Order: C-alpha cells, then structure tokens, then sequence
C-alpha cells in the first residue's frame, strides 16, 4: 500500500504489467519511484 501521493498503480488492457502513473506530473514509469 505504501506509495507516494499523485501516483497510481493500474493494470494494462490485455496484459497485466503494473506501472507508475502520476496524474499530477502526467509522467509514467514502472520501477518503484523511491527517490
């Protein structure tokens, strides 16, 4: 559950590859943004 604000984890359409999407910065990623 521990996660930074603004980010959100979702699942792809046909695939299930969790990723990091920021609704604020509108940026995307995959690796846990621990920085």
């Amino acid at each position: 559950s521990k996660l930074p604000p603004g980010w959100e984890k979702r699942m792809s359409r046909n695939s299930g590859r969790v990723y990091y999407f920021n609704h604020i910065t509108n940026a995307s990623q995959f690796e846990r943004p621990s920085g």
